[PDB]
This record gives structure tokens, C-alpha cells and sequence, in this order.
């Protein structure tokens, strides 16, 4: 016998006992009575539009794709929950960390980045992490990576970024000279570059990695005080990557592999697990960190700033349909239930904003009233009708606008949005130079060995080479800056590979 | 007080009851704190992207609107059942006809067929009377008018037609020009011309006026044995219609008479039905027959071809929202449960295509799975999976390729079409000349009486004088064949409307 | 020979006279032989899905309906210029105003309300008066509206608004019931409320109402000082308006009574013109200003705040596509070059957001590329690629990504918008009391005339009449709260209507 | 200096030189200060509604895909001519082929098959070849691929067919169970498998493969005579397949190989070419012949039916922007110029629905108006009009309805279609007993020889290797009922596989 999952097909027309099969029948319910012999006039004749039959199912096939996603196109999905284990009331008071042994069903989906939808999973890039969380005050989506650190600090600089790491305007080649004369031109890429091309680059499945809310948050209490936090849900599977070596094996073996290292995982029983955590920063203790306690690619060093264990995430149950339960998906940042709001990191005040943007385009406007998406341990209920593809509802007769007097939904005041006083003119203030190497630096040179502190040198080295020379320096410059040694090593070994 | 239809919101709070109203959430199903006040930097400062509310709110409202309807865009609908007051299972085996009491529950909705959403009922205009059954093998959408005969025998001139029916392209006004230089040069529209400026071309309401099927369709017994039928369905409310005046007046007055008279006569009980009817022809007859069989501009005699009583159509439900359930209700004449087969009709045939074509772009390509459209009553299995917006599980695990050795949907040799035999070579067969008079002159003289006729002319004479000089000869003309009087008739009206 | 809009296609075949018709082509370009009569096996057999011209065009026909505008669905629209006569340079550095004798084309639409497509025009209803230029310096759109003023001063009560002057969500039918019980609900509308139902509210044809900016913006000059402005354009051809009676008369007899009327005009070189003046206020002003003024129910009398005159807006080409032309037209407010800014104004912001994200809904992401909206006279040169229907040359090979070393297109840093401070806490202030009265009676005892007040609460009381009793009372109770005499008038007529 | 792909950006700033850049500006042409900083309230603030750079950007960004082609993703694509080298004027009277030496504009575009966008070129899967020719009667779209044949001749099967090679609906990996159930269930696709899985399964580069009309199509000439013909265009760069091991190597190492290829050949000046050719075959004859003459897994012999000589196909251009003349093409077999015509291909006639059709969809209801799919060498004119995104200007103002006394676009009986006799009844003929096995020995003993014999077997059973045991038996059934070593050989090699 096979794998769990190779025995897909296998295990479905099992569990269907002896119970006769449904009948055929196209989208109106129609029962089918041949579907493999088109209707012709003759044996050798032309086809009758009259075959509705045919008609009905083609028409259907041909609207099958849909826009893959602008970014972390491929991913694997799964479902599962989250369990309280510590209580944070103090800081937050959000319903889903209410009282101890507190679990909110989850959903969660890894994902890559830079690649498109028939890419391959392992291969080096960030990877996504992004939990959905059904909560009675609706959904909260943590839309992390493996990291807790991105490469740039100005939402502006993103499209641009992912552009330069997606193919060639015209080529349609992945190229080289724009991954790197972008990178080059920003060095606040240097913290989340050198951690790429680190070990983690290429984690064994979507298990053995780590997961992190990235930017800095905002915890509310019931007594109205809040507080910046960071979340940081480590893996209990261990951190596990792959050599530059397999990741390339693997990366045609089995394109797909962490995605079935998923299924199987929660198929053959053996559930995924991550202790959420958090750290915490008062406003005060935010106007006094030596750095922009806001800027993305920085972090809180844990001596200064603790983890403290919130909950247990534990995905145990296997997506059935991919496309209606994964691809179909819709993590927004925004959705933010009371207890947590966002900070004024400029990349997240970004993701405030494309997400419901992109989703009402890529799904659809009632992208939201799709099963997945939609928050059903919560009851939706507002001043919003209509829109294509309209399911549901469409919240029945109510009334329809507010404020009203006829009995339709009311506001409700414990939910307001937590007050801040922010002084200062309206201006597009400059966070290019926020510091690019101090925190880099000591992560080249105290947060990896001598045997990684090479691997870098030698992974990055690699791909720059192909550059154009001019960027090569203007590379090596950088890196130099945050360690002359760095930019000595990596500059020494293109030198190598340029012949 | 006043009218059930004014009294929309009152019912539906005293029905609310005492039970508090509901948080007013985001479409995230998050409780707004404050859906009243931006959230803006000083009393008087800048609006902030933080604000998902609004965004959230505001961006669903910027969606809200769907193409309308390409012809037949305003109308009423309302929902209720079928009844089998005789056996007819002799020439159909349509489970929808299976057992004299047998009810099968229905959606109808009544339409003008020129003028867009914003448009007057109470305009001379044929008018939609659809009634989609809902039966346990799939569905099965009559899309019926009133009259059983239309004014072109091919689609291709069909796009044509609604377009001289529209405003001109550069202007945006109804071009009197458009219309009668296509009706002069196309004499087959001659009778439902004369039918629609008759006193039928304002019927008093829609309750008042009968429901046609027009094309002629086919009918599979047990024994297999076919038919050719055509479906009518007299209004138990008795036939009344509006004169110019009072229709001319209701124009402004109220615009939506129609949809109001429907909605008011249910919600007080007073429920509006329709007694089915069908005529039978034999492929012999139908062979005999003087004119074709096919020929949506023609009309099977009572005479030659009684109609016998199939069952009852009753309207006893009002729409709960409109857009979510009358605004998407889709009609595909291609919906035919076995037992329902279409015809030759060269005017039918293109609808076939048609209906789900737009379906698939006015509501989607899964528009099939709006809860209003969904075959409720069957069950949907069948190989054609994704497509934007899906709902439901996309028959989860389930396989998708046919066939297939894993229990998974089956064939119905009982749901195999006819098998009809046609003959001669296939090319375009001018159908432009096939007796564009006979009946129009049996309508003109032994159905109408000499004040009807007046009437008539006085409708067409006071319209096609905004035409050219030209067309309006053309225009004469044609009725001139059909009788000489018709045409001197018009003609005298003319000539002194040209004053 | 009629009004040149009936003659439309006469002019056409008339304008194109030696020259001989053109070949009739399918979509793909290939000829067709025979449109008339679909390919049917045999002269009575089905139809061939192997007849392309058929499925071809009908395939298109079925998808000609896009959605129509949110609001102001039904509208007309012509193509003119504008030609500065003012130095106001020392106001804005805008390159429209560059300097007398400029001359920069636009295109204008004029609108309803609430009525969709078939919508009639001359109904009670503020009127849309959105201007495009297409400047130097990119298109700059204004918005303008027939009322200097607007119902509402928070963008959030938006969708609420339209919502009750539009369909009940179940009826369908106008419910006064909404409409009075919102303005009931929201004093703020008092001012516009009563200016919509003064003589004011249903001008004759579109050449007769002035058009306006209503936001208060923000002017930038060369020397980056600012100055806060409300943009004002009265007509040349002289105020004119359709009493109730000729309105309701028109509504049902020529429903499309300002299309034809603007058309005509043009179409014979009666041109219309306005005249755009601009108020000015100071920084220093706006500040010890009686009311808020960036409140979109107020205005700034002409007394303290002047107007000042810049050039003219005149109208000479009629559309000749409607659809491609009028129809597709979208307007940004936020299209502002260089020296045209927005205010803090809370409702405009709001619009910031939703005219571009609604446009990429109706019209489709790419809509900025449909010739009547791209900035033909300005030159686009960014790192935005792809989409649905991305005509033009994708900006080609060009890089994609910001900053890059390659020579692509660059920031000019003397368009860096003004930069103002404002300081506070950051929240949801409420300004629903910020006086909804006093400009109101200044309206209602010094801008109106005995005949007028007379009409105006004889208006109100028209349609407020079917309001149920606690609403009108709510009602009168406002209006008495602009002046006693006002409040009264009205509950005479109330108390007059019910029997 | 390295290759012309890799030097993309460095070429056009090269060329691109001696001129100052654009100006950096928005989707209104206005342009911006700074784009890369977000504007905010001070420093370290929220991002506000006012910065407009950003979300014009932003949102565009945010819907820069569209769904990919439901089957063949993942392609490269280039443009040429095809030049006239023989007269075949007696066959045809195709303007395509007027006279000798007639050169005509074509687009085309290389595909795998059942590979995502991302996927990589390299693999076991046909290739697909469509060539595009813009010619004066329109374009007329030769959809081929690399081989003569396909996996089955019925469309209804196709669905299910794709859907067995794509992923799987739960656990979204490939899966053979699907493939080989698929086939195994399908004996028809033996031909066609058999030549996949040969030397001919993983062609190296698109130049080194050859090009198949596929279909079997009609040709009349201006006397009308009709006859059937087959297409063949063989490479002029010679046939040069990869191995199996290079094959997964460059699949990971260059998964773009094909695109990279291919642009750098026409990059340099290495135009590949390709030699047209056609068999023929009259209507007596295709009466004699011995399986059905259009059954889409036979081929015609060039002993009975030999190959005339047409003409050239030369690409030597490549696209200069990528998404808007690759991924935006639309090739539609219904595009057929007065000369060629379809045949009744069961398979054929349902592809004349599915490309218009499918395109509607992905790209959108005026897709034909993008400008690579526009049939500019000659000149659209028809009753078209609407439909969302209407680039050019709709047609103006032109009579929209057919036929009209206005001089608008007339009909060409020289283009109408041949006219062929078609008798027998009108049902659904079985198509599963065609002989799938005849033709399909003949290559595995005659066109193949010992050693590519062998590679075949054992790349046949190196992927069958992993279906149920009750599967693998069902195929060597078949591949045995072809000739007894070719399932003796496969069933010898899958043993040893099954450990
Ligand atoms: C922030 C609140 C606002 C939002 C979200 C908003 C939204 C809309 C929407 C959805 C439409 C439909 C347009 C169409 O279908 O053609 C519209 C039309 C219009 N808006 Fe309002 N708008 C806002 C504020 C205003 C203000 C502040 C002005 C003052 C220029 C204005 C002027 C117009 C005009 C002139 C039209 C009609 C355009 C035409 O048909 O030519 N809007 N607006």
C-alpha cells in the first residue's frame, strides 16, 4: 500500500460504502443520461448546439482559473484550532484568549512568495504563514511570515519589490539585475536579505519552520489601557531546513513536496503544533527603544523584551476541497477584532489596505460570503447590501440605512477603537536611513556560527554573481557596512564565480 | 394605515419584536464601535486609512451594482408553487407532471422588455412572464411572454432587433427611426406588431394578462413517444388592460405600478394564478400543417389544436430582498427535465445558447449556486469544479474526471434525448418569406371589431409618424398586404398627423 | 428635417455618401456572407454549433450591460474646453490656470441622482456637474454638483443616504418612509434639504444650473503658500427651472428631456459656457471662520469671501458613441495636478478613496486606459503594469521596479504636496451638532421670496405627506427649529393632506 | 557580456539613452513628489487617505493577475510572417495564400499542457503551437500543437480528460491513479500516449519540434469546390529532443529553458522556421478511407496521402512587453478565413465553442480589442457594440441593427460557407469503438525503431509505477492489445518498480 495521500481517490470511494453513486447531472440538476457521446447529426456530422449537456459542462470548464494570488501564489492549507494555555486579560482583552483553555477554530495556509502557482515549494524565499481566526467578535487574521523582520519599511517600496523579484517585464525570466539593483539601492533590506540566505531559507515542509505576526501590534484591555506587542508562534515540530543540495532535488522530485509533507502529517494523525507568544512594549518603553519600535525590518531583542506563552496552535484536520477551502481563502489584516489594533508601522498601515482591496478583485466583492471566509462563530449584521454574486441573505428585508428606527442593527460603544494622541504636520517624512545595520550586524556576527556565517556568504555570492558587475560593489559596499568581513567574504567568492 | 407595500419597514420591526437589535459589525462580522464618525486626526484633520470601517463599509457600496439585464431589465417576482389538477402523463413523463395533486414549487417574474431598470411598467411593450419550476430532477425555466408569437423567426436578427428598440448610439434617445425602418424591413414581425399596439400592449397590472411559451416544444411519454407542444397559461385574474391615457398617466404617478399591484395583492392574500394549458401536435401533423411548425411568428389554432388543462400556477409569496432574489433569479430555456425536450425552433434554438451565456456573466460563472437559482429540489453531482465565487464544498474530495472507477456520479439511459431524423444539406435557409400576412389578417379582422381596429392604427399611426417620410411608406405598406384597409387606414392618420 | 438628435443616422448615411459600405466582419475581422438565417441542418433542423457568425455576435451582445454608475446612473455628457481669463496664478500654480488665453479641453457629464438608467430627467433630484480637464499636467477632475452644499457632513452617513432615496430592500419601491425618517435623523441635511425642494431642485435641461465644487480645497502656489477655495461656475445661459408641473409632464412625455436638450444645443451651435469664479479664503481665516469650514452644509457668503473670476467652461461636441464615450466616463476628485489640493474636509476625503476603487469595478481595473478617461494631453510614465484589458504597450520592456538604475521614469520633488500641521488626539469627533440651522433660515428668510417659502414647504409636504405621522412629526419639529413660520407651513399641509 | 535575455534592462537603458527619463507620474497622468515615502501625521504616524500615489499604485498593483489558460499555462511567445512558396490556389482561395511570395503578419505562442504559470517547460507533456495569421479577410488562428494527434476524439471527454492531468481536488498534488484510471478507462489515447512518452515527450527547445495543424479542416476554392486537408509546418532547425535525466535537470536548474531558448535565437538573429505543409484529401476519398477520417487519433499516411508544400513560418521578433503580447493572446480555431472551413470533428466543432468562449472569460467580453488579437490587416465593421472595457470608440455612430436603409456594414455572399449534405438521425454515435489500436501498433513496430521502442516502455512504466496494481493491469491490457511485447515489455519493467 501507498501513502495516505497517493490513496486519496482510494480512501474516498471506500468510505462510500455500498450507497449506489449519485447521479450525473449538469449545473441545472438535469440528469444526464450520456455524457461521452456528443449529439451529431450523423456519425460523421456537425454538433447541435442543441447539446446542452455539452454545452453546459465546457461553459463550465472554461471559467475554472481565476487570478492567483498577487503574491504567495503557491501554498499549502489546513484547519485547525487555537487553545488557550496563559492569560494575557491584562493586556488584551480580545474573546479569543477570554479565560484558559479558550479554543478559537483556526485556519491556516504556507505559502511561498516570488513564484507563481505551478512553482515548486522548496526553493528559497520567505515563506507565508497566515492564521484565520473565528472569533464570537469575528475573524482575526495574523498574516505572518517566518520571520519577524521584511525587507523594506515604506509600503510605497513593496509593488516595486515584488516586481523586482518576479520575472522580466519582457523576458518573463526571473532577473537577476532587478532582485539586486533593488536591493542594492535599499540596503534596509540587509537585516531580512542575510536572513533569507541564511539556513532558514528553505525549512523541511511548512512544519518545521517558524511563524511571526512580523510588524508591532496593539493589545487593548477592558480597562481601556493598551500596550504594543509582537507575536511570535514558534514551532513545536523543531526548526528543520534543507541544503541549497535538496531543496534543488527536491525542487523536481516532487515539486509539491511540502505540500504533501502536510496532508500526510495530519493524515497519517501527526498534528502540526506552535506556542504562541508575545512580547510587550509600553508606549512609554516605545518612545525610548534606541530604534523605531514601528520600523518592520527591526526586532526586539528578547533580553530587553520576553516572550510570554499565550496559546497552543494546532492544525488537525485536512482541507477536503483545495480550491473552495484554500485557494479561495481571504486573510485580511484589517479584520482585527476588539483587544487588537495596528500600530503605525508604515508596512502594516499598508496591508490596512491591499488586502480587502486585492480579494474583492481576485474572489470577487463578496469575497467575505465566501464559506471559508466567511466569520461564523460571529453574526454578521451591518448597512451593506448587494454586489455581484450576492449568496446568503443578502441580510434579508431589514432596514438599510442607520441611523434608523426600525429595530436594525446598533453600534456597540465597547468596541471603539482605542484613543491615541499623534502631534506633528502631514508630510511624506523619510524613513529611507532609519538605520540599516546595527541589528544586522549583530546577527551576522552573534546570531550565526562560523559554519552559517559562511553559508551565507556563499548562498548570497551565488546569485549575485550573475549580476551586473557595477551592482555587484554597490552590493558589497552595503554588506561591508553592516561588517567589512561580510562584504570581504561574499566579494571574494563572486570573484571567484566571475571568472 | 396606509398600503402593505408602504408598510415594508413598520411589519418588519413589530416583527422584530422586543429582541434587542444586532451589533452593528464590519463585513469581517468585528463590532463597530462608532459607524457614525471617521476616525480623523483632530476635529477637523485628515481621514486615516486606519479607518477599516469605512473602507470595509464604503467599498462594498462601490460594488453594489450589477449589469442589468440585457432586455426585459425591470420587473417583479415572487415566488409560490404548481399543481396537478390533471393527468397529462400521457404524451410527457416530466416528473413535474408524475401524479394529478403532485405540487412542484415555482419562481416567476414579470418584465417590460425595452427600457432599463429606471423605466415605467405602464408602457406599451410585450412583457416577461418566466416561471422556473423547481423539480426533483433539476429545474426547468419556461421562459414565457404574453403572446405566443414574437416578431423575428431567426436569432441572428435578434440582437438587431433590441437595438433599433433602444436608444441610438450617438444620442441616447428612442430612435423612431431605429424602430420602424427595422419593422418595415422585416414584414414577418407584422403580427405580434399588431398584437403589441393593440389593447393588449398595456396590460392593467401583471396579475391581468396571460403568460405564453410561444415556442413550440416536445413532449417524451413513457413509451418514449414524442410530441410537439406549446405551453399557455391562462390568468384566473381575467384579462384587463390599461388605455394610453391611464397607463400614459401611471407613467409618473407610478412608475413601478406593476411591481407594487403584484407585491400588495399577495401580502393581502389575495393571491394571482394561472390555470396551464398545452397544445399537442403530431411529428404527422406537424408534417400536414400549412405553415411551419417552428415559426415563432405563427399560432397553433384552437380549433385544429385545443388546449388541454395541465394544472394550476399560484403566486402566494412576496420577495423577502429583491436584489438577492429577484434581481438574480436566471432563466435558461435549456433547463428541461426528461420528459421536456426543446424544438426546431430556429427562434428557440439560439436562446438555448444564450440565457446561460449571459448567466454566466451578468451574475457569474457559478451563478448556478445562488440559493434563488439552485435546483433545491434535486441533487447537483456532476464533473465541473472551480470558477470564481464557489460555494458550498465543490463536491469536496469528490473526483472530476469522467469516466472514472471511484463510485462517483453515473449516466441515466432513462435522461437520453429523443432521437429526431432530419434531412437535407445544412447550409442558411432564407426563412424571410414565409407567409408574413395570412394570420395577421385574421387577426386584424375576425379577432379585433372595428373599434379595436381603429384603436391599433391611432397606436402605431401616432408613433411611426416620427419616422421619415420614407419608412413610413415602407411601414404602410407592409399592412397593406396583410389588408389594404390596415395600410389607407394608418396612412389617412398620418397624413394628418403630419398636419 | 426635425431636431437634429432624431435626424442622427440621416446626417450619418449622409456624411458617408459616395463612399460605399464597409464589409460586415465577425469579431475576428473574418467577412460573413449570410447574417440573416442561422445555419440549421435541413430548412427545419437544429442549429449548428459550428455556425460562428451567430455565437460570435450574439456572444457579445449577451454582454453588453456593465453596471451602471453607484448614483447618478442616468446622465448626459459633451466634450468642450476651457480658456483661462484670470491671473488667480498668485492662488495655484496649477498648469490649467497657467495664464490667459490657456486653453485646456474637458469633458463633461451631467446627472440625476437616484433614478437608474431609464430613469427620467426632470424629477427632484440634485444634479451632477462633473468637469475633466486634460492638463499638462495630468487629468484633473471637479466633481461639481448643482448645490454648493450636500445633506451630509461625514463620508461614513454616505451609503446610509443613498440607501433611503433608492428601492426598499424588499418592496423595491421608493419608501418615503426611509427617505424622511433619515433626514429626521440627521438635521445636517436641513440646508440642502431645502434648497433640493425649492424651485432650485428640478432645473430646465442641464443649460440652466450652475455648477459647483462645494469642498472647501486647498490651492498651492509657487512658493508652496496655500489658501483654502470652493470652486463656483454659473451658467451663461441664465438660471432656469421646470416648475412641478411641466416636470411631471416631461417625466412621462420626453423622459431623456436633458440629453435631448444638451444635444441639440450643440448639435447647432448654440453652445453653453459657464463662468468659474472661486472663492478665497486664508489660513488665517478659515480659522476664527463662525462654523467649520471645511462643513459641506455651509457656505461662505459671498459678503466676506468674494469671487473671483478665472476663464469659462463652453460646450461644442456632442458625444458621438454615447457608451464609449459618456457612459464610460469616470471622474477621481482625487485627480488634482500640482496646485490643486483637497481640504480636511471629511467629506471629500472620504471620495478620495471611492471614485477610483468603484471605477475599477464598473468600468474594471484598467478603465484609466479607456480613451475618454486617459490623460491624452499628459504623458504616464510609472511602475504599474498588468491588470484585465492593459492596452497600450504595457509601458513595454521598460523596468518595473522603484528605484532603479536604468533610467526609467522619476519623482519631480517640486509637486511634493503642501504640507500643513494639524495636532490633537486621533479619533472619531463627532460634528453632528456643529450648527444645522443658521444658514438654513438665512436660506429660508433672506434667499427666498413669500411665492417661494409658499412652494418650497408645499413641495416638502408633497412627498413627506406619506411619511407615517411620528415621522413627519419628527420633521416638522426640525424645520421649526430653522424658523417657527417653517415648521408650521408645513404641519398646515400635513394636517391638509390627511384628509 | 552574457546572453540577450540576461542583458534585457542593461539594453534598454543603452538604447534608451540620450534622453532625460519621464516623468514619474500616476494613472492620471499627475506627477508625483516622492514615491517612496507614504504620506503620514509626523514621523512616526498613520498612513492617511490623502496620499492617492499610494493606493493608485497600491490598488493597481493589487490586481495586476488574471487567471491564467485553464490549460496551457506555461508557454513562450514570439511574432513572424508567413511567406508564400507554393500554389495551392487550386485548393484554397485563402488571400493567405494569394500568390507566391505573400507575406502575412503572425503572432505565435509555444505551451506545455497541464502545467500551471509557474511550472517549468522541460517535461513529459505536448507541446502547444498556434499561429496567429492577421490577414485581409481577418485572422485566422491555426490552433496546433506538436503532434497529429490527441488522447480522444468526443469534447465532451476533454474536460474530464485535462482534469486527470491537472492536480488533485483534495490534497492538489498530481496524481497518476487519475492519469492512468483516465487512459486505462480510454483505450483511444493509446496512439497519441505512446508517441507522448517517446523521444518526442520533452522536445529540446521550441525551435527543435515540429508543427500539426492537428485537425483534420476544409478547403474551397473560388470555383467552390471543397476538399479536406491536413496541416503540417516541420521545423527547419531539425528535430532535437531531450533526454530524460537532462530533461529533470534543467527542469529545476532553468524551469524558463523554453522561454530563455527561444528569445535569445531571435535575439541574435537565429530565427527559427518552419516549412507548412498540407495533406489532402477529397470527399470520394474520404468516403473509401478505413476509420473514420477525422477521428483525432489517426493520421493520414503520407504514402496514400502525400505532403504538398505551402509555405514559410518565420519568427524574428520578440514580444517587448511580455503580459500584454503573450499572456494576454487569444488564439480561437473559430477564426477561419472564406478558403478554410472546419470538418465535423466531434473534437474540432466543441473547440469552435470553447476558445471565444473561454476567452470572454479570462481576458474579457472584448478581449478581440486587445491590440494582439485585434485583425488589424483588416478592417472590423459590424452591429457589435458594448460590453465592458469598449476600447476604439464602440463603431461611432453607425446603424447598430441589421438590416437598416443607413449605408451601414453590408454582407459578402463570397464568404458564405460551402454547403455539405449531412443525412442520419440526429442522437449521440458512440465513439469508443473507432479502433484506437490499429495505427498505433504501426508506430511501435514501423515509424519506431529497437532503441527509442525501449526508452518508450520504460518511461511508460517509470510513471504507471505508482497507480493501484488493478490499474496497472487494465493499461497493459491495452498497451498488450497494441502488440504483445509492447504491454509484455511495460509489465517485464513495472515489476521491478513495484520493489
Ligand atoms: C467621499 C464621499 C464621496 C463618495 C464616496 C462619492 C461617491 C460617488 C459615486 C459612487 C458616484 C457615482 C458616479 C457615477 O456613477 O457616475 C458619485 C457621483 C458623483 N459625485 Fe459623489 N462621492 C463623494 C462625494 C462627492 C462630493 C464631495 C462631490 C463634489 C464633486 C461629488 C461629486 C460627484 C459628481 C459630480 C457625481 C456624478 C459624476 C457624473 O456622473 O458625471 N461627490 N459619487
Amino acid at each position: 500500500n501507498r501513502d495516505p495521500a497517493s490513496d486519496q481517490m482510494k480512501h474516498w470511494k471506500e468510505q462510500r460504502a455500498a450507497q449506489k453513486p449519485d447521479v450525473l447531472t449538469t449545473g441545472g440538476g438535469n440528469p444526464v443520461g450520456d455524457k461521452l457521446n456528443s449529439l451529431t447529426v450523423g456519425p460523421r456530422g456537425p454538433l447541435l448546439v442543441q447539446d446542452v449537456v455539452f454545452t453546459d459542462e465546457m461553459a463550465h470548464f472554461d471559467r475554472e482559473r481565476i487570478p492567483e494570488r498577487v503574491v504567495h501564489a503557491k501554498g499549502a492549507g489546513a484547519f485547525g484550532y487555537f487553545e488557550v494555555t496563559h492569560d494575557i486579560t491584562r493586556y488584551s482583552k480580545a474573546k479569543v484568549f477570554e479565560h484558559i483553555g479558550k479554543r478559537t477554530p483556526i485556519a491556516v495556509r504556507f505559502s511561498t512568495v516570488a513564484g507563481e502557482s505551478g512553482s515548486a515549494d522548496t526553493v528559497r524565499d520567505p515563506r507565508g504563514f497566515a492564521v484565520k481566526f473565528y472569533t464570537e467578535d469575528g475573524n482575526w487574521d495574523l498574516v505572518g511570515n517566518n520571520t519577524p523582520i521584511f525587507f523594506i519599511r515604506d509600503a510605497l517600496l513593496f509593488p516595486s519589490f515584488i516586481h523586482s523579484q518576479k520575472r522580466n517585464p519582457q523576458t518573463h525570466l526571473k532577473d537577476p539585475d532587478m532582485v539586486w539593483d533593488f536591493w542594492s539601492l535599499r540596503p534596509e533590506s540587509l537585516h531580512q536579505v542575510s536572513f533569507l540566505f541564511s539556513d532558514r531559507g528553505i525549512p523541511d515542509g511548512h512544519r518545521h519552520m517558524d511563524g511571526y505576526g512580523s510588524h508591532t501590534f496593539k493589545l487593548v484591555n477592558a480597562d481601556g489601557e493598551a500596550v504594543y506587542c509582537k507575536f511570535h508562534y514558534k514551532t513545536d515540530q523543531g526548526i528543520k531546513n534543507l541544503s541549497v543540495e535538496d531543496a534543488a532535488r527536491l525542487a523536481h522530485e516532487d515539486p509539491d513536496y511540502g505540500l504533501r509533507d502536510l496532508f500526510n502529517a495530519i493524515a497519517t494523525g501527526n498534528y502540526p503544533s506552535w506556542t504562541l507568544y508575545i512580547q510587550v512594549m509600553t508606549f512609554s518603553e516605545a518612545e525610548i527603544f534606541p530604534f523605531n519600535p514601528f520600523d518592520l525590518t527591526k526586532v526586539w531583542p528578547h533580553g530587553d523584551y520576553p516572550l510570554i506563552p499565550v496559546g497552543k496552535l494546532v492544525l488537525n484536520r485536512n482541507p477536503v476541497n483545495y480550491f473552495a477551502e484554500v485557494e479561495q481563502l481571504a486573510f485580511d489584516p484589517s479584520n482585527m477584532p476588539p483587544g487588537i489594533e495596528p500600530s503605525p508601522d508604515k508596512m502594516l498601515q499598508g496591508r490596512l489596505f491591499a488586502y480587502p482591496d486585492t480579494h474583492r478583485h481576485r474572489l470577487g466583492p463578496n469575497y467575505l460570503q465566501i464559506p471559508v471566509n466567511c466569520p461564523y462563530r460571529a453574526r454578521v449584521a451591518n448597512y451593506q447590501r448587494d454586489g455581484p454574486m450576492c449568496m446568503m441573505d443578502n441580510q434579508g428585508g431589514a432596514p438599510n440605512y442607520y441611523p434608523n428606527s426600525f429595530s436594525a442593527p446598533e453600534h456597540q460603544p465597547s468596541a471603539l477603537e482605542h484613543r491615541t494622541h499623534f502631534s506633528g504636520d502631514v508630510q511624506r517624512f523619510n524613513s529611507a536611513n532609519d538605520d540599516n545595520v546595527t541589528q544586522v550586524r549583530t546577527f551576522y556576527l552573534k546570531v550565526l556560527n562560523e559554519e552559517q556565517r559562511k553559508r551565507l556568504c556563499e548562498n548570497i555570492a551565488g546569485h549575485l554573481k550573475d549580476a551586473q558587475l557595477f551592482i555587484q560593489k554597490k552590493a558589497v559596499k552595503n554588506f561591508s557596512d553592516v561588517h567589512p568581513e561580510y562584504g570581504s567574504r561574499i566579494q571574494a567568492l563572486l570573484d571567484k564565480y566571475n571568472e
